[PDB]
Formats: structure tokens, C-alpha cells, sequence
């Protein structure tokens, strides 16, 4: 089994050509995609690596494991340059295009997720059209996209941390789940008692990042550590850590991978 | 039978239904669904009108008529909310609402239906093909990257902004009834292909930099379109009365 040192490069290397090799070039889309491929190629592919790992844990890495962590990494590119925007949030994609230019980017990363997902080259249907279900749910008004209107609607008030909760596990937490859910699915293989570990995992991981986040900007708004103290918010994070590592224990050697993301991702 | 008022009348009913019952609540999303609704509903519904069309010209309307007619006008739907940002409510709801819209389109495809998963996909690739980098998105850029061009370089624009997503609507329509033959498919493309120049010849023409008009005289363009409508009937005429909702939909988006 891979340490995470080997691990990342291999899920990093292999995401990256596999993203390469399916944007194919297309002579119109030719500005289109050099700023597609602008956000698309830094970042550390932490979403592919949790795929990856989770398809190791039950079975194998699979075609539809790599299309999905591609179509995961599509849609979290997506979100980063729609929220660069300067009516959102605020060199970014938008500063090196237009605001015009990342706005069409965004949204052709978006459809890119899901032409990675229903590729011909799949003999697969069932199990594609299963992954797409993940993915729209994890990415839609069922997910992520509701996580950002309710970081919005939130900005003047204080909220509290069920609130608080709600807001990072729609907006962070779905598309750290559906790498897990879709990973373990892809492999075609996983049982229902494995993939409800791996959620709990997933739910686990996803809410200890953004607290331990909290914690690390202490060194206006709610945050971890104005609703529960430095030191709960501390504690929160050692239990949901124990929680997450607890949910996969019963796995043994293959489960390594997921271990030591867990570490890295919360830090 | 149905004359074109009927339906349209039909269709649109059938299709604000369905894509308001897909709409499912769900509490946290209630800003979000309020923007998307507000989106989603006035329009002709041009788009769910030729796939209901196409899909009575080779057989029966399905629940993946109904999904793909709603996904078609999803995507038509965010298109326009992002269209109109300043750059190119507020704004962040409306490009959330806009993002949101694309997702759900696929949440309309990929929803639970008693047809084989094979078709379901076949649809989708329909939708990702019209609507992406290979269709709209890449029409959208080139409108962008343009503000002195050739008839060539507006004809290729005007396909990919507008024609691959009229072009879904005839294939996906034909396709959802799990009966047409790639015959079939091949004729609607030319339909499709026929009515969307048409358009684009006829939106020269009404407005009296390439146009048109330009080259082949107004008297000329009016009659490319009158031979482009004529070939575009000539597509679909050989299935009879079945034929009757797209042929008024061609004399009706040729206005
Ligand atoms: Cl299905």
C-alpha cells in the first residue's frame, strides 16, 4: 500500500493526465479552453485523492473511478472560479481573462464534469448514471451550491452552530462525501455497511477541516471558536478526527491511504 | 390534429408541470428554489415544444420525454440568467441560480426511470454535447471574442450559441421514445439545421459587419429562407399527420 508521500503523486499525476487526455481539443473552444485549463491546472486534487483512495479500500481503481474523480475536481474548479467573482467573493481567473471569460469557464467546467461521467468509452450505464446522481446531488441545490447561498445569506447575521454546521456541510462537506460515495461506487463492488462508513468518514473529515480552518485563523462572523471556545472547537476537532479514523479501522492495511488523508486534509 | 395553439398550449402545461413537481423542497435550498423559479417561469418553451414534437413524429411522449424537454429548458434557462450578468434579485443569487440550473438539468436526466440506463445516457451525452464546450458555452465565447467577422465566423457562432441546443431538442426528443432509427435521427438533424439557418437568414432580414442580405440582395435572403423552411418540411413530411407539430414549429420559429 502506498504512504501518502507516494500516494499523492500517483492520484495527482494520474488525475492531472487523465483531465489532460479527456479535454480534448476542439478548434472554436479554443479560448474557452485555455481558460478552462488555466483553473483546471494549481491545487493539491484533495478530492480525487479521497476517490482514489476510497475505490483501494473496497475494490479496484476502475475507468469510472477516474472519471469521477475528474468530474469532482471539475466541479470544485468550477466553484473556485464562480467564487472569485467579484459579486461573490474576490492571480485569479478572472483577473487574467474577464469577469465574462470566467464566468463562461465555470460553467463549461461544470458540463465537462458530466461529459466526464457519461463518456462512450463506458460500458457501464447503470453504475454512470448512478455517479451522476451522486455528483448532482452532491453539487446542486441539494449541495454545494446551497452551502454557498447560505455562506451569503448569512454574512450580516450571527449564526448559530447548528447553523454554522448546516452551511459547511452542504458547502464543503457534499463533495467530500461524494469523492468517498463515488470512489467506493465506482469500483462496482462496495456494499451498503462500507459505503455507510464511509460517510460517516466523509462527514467526519469534511466538518474537522473547516473547524480546524477556524482554529488556524486565530493565530464579527461565526466560527468554531467564538461558538464553542478555542478549546472546544479544539476538542471537536480531536473527536470528529478519532471519529473518522474509527469508521475505517475494520479495513486493515488498504485503508492506510484514507488514514493518513484524514491527517493531512484536517492537518 | 392538434393545431399549433393546442399544441403549444399542451406542451407547456406538461412541461411547467413537470418541472415544477421535479423541483422537489428541500428547507435549506428555499432562497436558491426561490431564484430558480423565478427563472424558470415566462419563455415559449421553444425548446420542450420540438422535443415533444420529435418524439410524437417516431412514437410515444415518455417520462424521459418529460425529463429531457425539462432539462432542455434548464439549461436555456441558466443560460439566460448568466447572459444577462453585468459582465456580460442580486447578482451572486443570480449566478448561483444560473449554476444551479445546469446541475439540476442533470438531475432531471439522471432521475430514477423504467427505460434502460443505456438510453438515459445516450441523453445525457446529447445534453453535454449541446450545451458545453463543444455547443452553447463555446457559442457564448465567440460572441464574446468578436465585439469585425465573416457570414462564416457569425454562421459557426449562431450553430454553437444556438443551434446544438435546437438540435438536442429534435434529438433527444426522438431519442427519449426508445423507438427511433438513426434514419430517423439523420433526418431530424437536417431539419434541425435547415430551421436554424432559416432563423439566422431571417434575423438578417428583419434589423432592415456580414450579413445575409449583404451578399445575396433582401430578395435573395428571403428566398434562401423560403427554401430553407421548404427543406427543412421536406425532413419530415414522409411521416404524415405525425409530422404536424414540426412542421408548425418551423413555420413558427421562422416567424
Ligand atoms: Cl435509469
Amino acid at each position: 500500500v502506498m504512504n501518502l508521500k507516494q500516494f499523492s503523486t500517483y492520484t495527482q499525476s494520474r488525475v492531472d493526465q487523465y483531465l489532460e487526455q479527456q479535454l480534448s481539443d476542439y478548434a472554436p473552444a479554443n479560448q474557452l479552453h485555455n481558460a478552462m485549463r488555466y483553473s483546471l491546472f494549481g491545487g493539491k486534487r484533495i478530492r480525487p485523492m479521497l476517490t482514489y483512495a476510497s475505490a483501494q479500500l473496497v475494490g479496484d481503481i476502475s475507468s469510472l473511478t477516474d472519471a469521477s474523480a475528474a468530474a469532482l475536481e471539475s466541479i470544485h474548479a468550477y466553484s473556485l472560479i464562480h467564487d472569485d467573482l467579484p459579486a461573490m467573493d474576490n492571480p485569479t481567473c478572472h483577473i487574467q481573462f474577464d469577469e465574462a471569460t470566467a464566468i463562461l469557464a465555470g460553467d463549461a467546467l461544470q458540463t465537462f464534469a458530466f461529459e466526464l461521467l457519461s463518456n462512450p468509452t463506458s460500458a457501464q450505464p447503470e453504475l454512470a448514471i448512478k455517479l451522476i446522481q451522486e455528483l448532482v446531488v452532491a453539487s446542486g441545490r441539494n449541495g454545494m451550491i446551497t452551502g454557498q447561498m447560505i455562506d451569503l445569506s448569512s454574512e450580516n447575521k450571527n449564526i448559530s452552530l447548528a447553523e454554522l454546521e448546516q452551511m459547511h456541510v452542504h458547502k464543503t462537506g457534499a463533495l467530500i462525501k461524494a469523492s468517498v460515495r463515488m470512489g467506493a461506487l465506482s469500483t462496482g463492488q462496495v456494499k451498503p455497511e462500507q459505503l455507510a462508513k464511509l460517510d460517516a468518514y466523509a462527514h467526519a473529515i469534511g466538518l474537522a477541516f473547516q473547524v480546524q480552518d477556524d482554529i488556524i485563523d486565530l493565530t464579527n462572523k461565526a466560527t468554531y471558536p467564538k461558538l464553542l471556545g478555542l478549546d472546544g472547537a479544539k476538542a471537536l476537532v480531536v473527536r470528529l478526527h478519532e471519529q473518522a479514523i474509527a469508521q475505517i479501522s475494520e479495513f486493515g492495511d488498504k485503508s492506510q491511504p484514507l488514514t493518513d488523508l484524514a491527517n493531512y486534509i484536517i492537518d
